[PDB]
């Protein structure tokens, strides 16, 4: 019997094939899935006439349309990205405090953390599969996006992460083509020295939660003797993210756009996001309390920016 169905692996290009009668899909698309269902080894019935199977790029024609739709060679990205879609489709989206957010489960807080401050950035992603996921995600349909995140940062569902690393991971793929850091070295003695940063080290800092403390100078065990500042004489992107390892820290408004803070020990802990609007709001996955000031373990900050250069 003939039966003519859709194999993509983007969901933007469907390729029409024809299905034999008596195998199943594993031995004719390779794995194979159906609304997230891996009927790789289930056989074909005949309501499937006309629907849609997602495949993994078994031929020149899905690879090529794979990476540029999701701008990845790794042959396990799309078997991850299912494995994680699975999931996330049964997570909740509320929205809090004007943002989409994530209610807890499977020790998602990262997420919701990561996804809380892409919505306050000025910030694109050049992977479409990026884009659109994330376009939906702002608009309160978030559980692509999240396997998406999931997928790009070697994470699977259920495990505690880092915020930093994830960001570090995810913009690698933003619009970064721009944006430029440039920090001087100074010394009392050693000498003087000037070092210019492009791409995802133009906007993540690790070391300090303080924009400003960056633009002072800020202290380091110095490689030929004494005490080395490292200070910022020019910075062009739209936003910037310090980070540090938990620390005492009081936020103000007016001072930043947003930050995260980790209460708990390395191996196990709870994210919450504090953004600063009329007054500061807590944002505890669906939960949202409000305060005029916040002090606690805070690790990482956002601050806006548009051109900055020094005055030193
Ligand atoms: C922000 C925080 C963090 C970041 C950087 C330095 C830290 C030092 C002490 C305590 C926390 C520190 N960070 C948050 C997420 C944490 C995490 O992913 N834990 C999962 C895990 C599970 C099992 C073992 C393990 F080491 C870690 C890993 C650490
Ligand atoms: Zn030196």
């Amino acid at each position: 019997k003939t039966i003519k169905v859709f194999t993509t692996v983007d969901n933007t290009n469907l390729h029409t094939q024809l299905v034999d009668m008596s195998m199943t899909y594993g031995q004719q698309f390779g794995p194979t899935y159906l609304d997230g269902a891996d009927v790789t080894k289930i056989k074909p019935h005949v309501n499937h006439e006309g629907k849609t199977f997602f495949v993994l790029p078994s031929d020149d024609t899905l690879r090529s349309e794979a990476f540029e739709y999701y701008h990845t060679l790794d042959e396990s990205f799309l078997g991850r990205y299912m494995s994680a879609l699975n999931h996330t489709k049964k997570w909740k989206f509320p929205q809090v405090g004007g943002l989409t957010s994530i209610k807890w489960a499977d020790n998602n807080c990262y997420l919701s953390s990561v996804l809380l401050a892409l919505q306050q950035l000025e910030v694109k992603f050049n992977a479409p599969a990026l884009q659109e996921a994330y376009y939906r995600a702002r608009a309160g349909d978030a559980a692509n996006f999240c396997a998406l995140i999931l997928a790009y940062s070697n994470k699977t569902v259920g495990e505690l992460g880092d915020v930093r690393e994830t960001m570090t991971h995810l913009l690698q793929h933003a619009n970064l083509e721009s944006a430029k850091r440039v920090l001087n070295v100074v010394c009392k003695h050693c000498g003087q020295k000037t070092t210019t940063l492009t791409g995802v080290e133009a906007v993540m800092y690790m070391g300090t939660l303080s924009y400003d403390n960056l633009k002072t100078g800020v202290s380091i065990p110095c490689v030929c003797g004494r005490d080395a500042t490292q200070y910022l004489v020019q910075q062009e992107s739209s936003f910037v993210m310090m980070s540090a390892p938990p620390a005492e820290y009081k936020l103000q408004q007016g001072t930043f756009l947003c930050a995260n803070e980790y209460t708990g020990n390395y191996q196990c802990g709870h994210y919450t996001h504090i953004t600063a609007k009329e007054t500061l709001y807590r944002i505890d996955g669906a939960h949202l309390t409000k305060m005029s000031e916040y002090k606690g373990p805070v690790t990482d900050v956002f601050y806006k920016e548009t051109s900055y250069t020094t005055t030193i």
